[PDB]
């Protein structure tokens, strides 16, 4: 797969209800929604190594890792963790993350190409999924 990209929002479900999940209170979730619910998506690939940034007003990240070795970054609610990155399938990486300090609802994102070009995201935090997709700018 080619996943790499300036990826721009065409879709975005639920966002609210996974920070909700996640327990980020409601003051704080309602400027998370209203600053974060247009990240732009940058993905470099080579083989199965990748660098992705996401950018929105409120939070810019950056991660560099390797399909099938182990790295840190943090939540989608700010908390470091260590994650791992599998390929699900030949078109979807599925990355599963565990926090370095404390406990919380089991949070993982994935990355998946469709055959009409674009690019689905998900976040999930126990059983709520958020759904995000891109098109190529
Ligand atoms: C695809 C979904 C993305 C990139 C979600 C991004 C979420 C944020 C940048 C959330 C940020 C915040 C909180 C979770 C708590 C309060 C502080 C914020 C607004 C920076
Ligand atoms: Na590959
Ligand atoms: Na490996």
């Amino acid at each position: 797969p080619n996943f790499s990209g300036n990826w721009k929002i065409i879709r975005s479900e639920n966002f609210e209800e996974l920070l909700k999940v996640l327990g980020v209170n409601v003051m704080l979730r309602k400027i998370a929604v209203a600053a974060a619910s247009k990240p732009a998506v940058e993905i470099k690939q080579e083989g199965d190594t990748f660098y992705i940034k996401t950018s929105t007003t409120v939070r810019t990240t950056e991660i560099n890792f390797k399909v099938g070795e182990e790295f840190e970054e943090q939540t989608v609610d700010g908390r470091p963790c260590k994650s791992l990155v599998k390929w699900e399938s030949e078109n979807k990486m599925v990355c599963e993350q565990k926090l370095l300090k404390g406990e919380g609802p089991k949070t993982s994102w994935t990355l998946e190409l469709t055959n009409d070009g674009e690019l689905i995201e998900t976040m999930t935090a126990d059983d709520v999924v958020c759904t995000k997709v891109y098109v190529r700018e």
